[PDB]
């Protein structure tokens, strides 16, 4: 895997946000992982996730996108990665905090599935938000 630039247009939810790739406004999708709902046709935690996520990328000097090995797009067009903020990345800031879990594990999107479920256990043991 790699990290590839992007730019932050807008944070959208706890897990997914608007972002310029290659040139081209994409709306990307946490791999792995699913933040509580905003905006659902709000669930606990949901206004929080989104909170954590909007400051992490809106207050970074740069976002990186890191594709998986498998699909790198959905069924909704989404951009399916990893998203890094000044080098951290944001999927696992969520569930490290217990502010998403790990979810959508879709094979073989799955590189980084061991190390968010070992953050999992963690925010769970210390119960967290999500695990409170
Ligand atoms: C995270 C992820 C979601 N999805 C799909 C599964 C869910 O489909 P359905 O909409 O049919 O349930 C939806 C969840 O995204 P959200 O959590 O943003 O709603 O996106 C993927 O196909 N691949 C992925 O890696
Ligand atoms: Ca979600």
């Amino acid at each position: 895997l790699h990290k590839e630039p992007a730019t932050l247009i807008k944070a959208i939810d706890g897990d997914t946000m608007k972002l310029m790739y290659k040139g081209q406004p994409m709306t990307f999708r946490f791999l792995l992982v699913d933040t509580p709902e905003t905006k659902h046709p709000v669930e606990k935690y949901g206004p929080e996730a989104s909170a954590f996520t909007k400051k992490m990328v809106e207050n970074a000097k740069k976002i990186e996108v890191e594709f998986d090995k498998g699909q790198r797009t959905d069924k909704y067009g989404r951009g399916l990665a990893y998203i890094y903020a000044d080098g951290k990345m944001v999927n696992e800031a969520l569930v490290r905090q217990g502010l998403a879990k790990v979810a959508y594990v879709y094979k073989p999107n799955n590189t980084h599935e061991q190390h968010l479920r070992k953050s999992e256990a963690q925010a769970k043991k210390e119960k967290l938000n999500i695990w409170s």
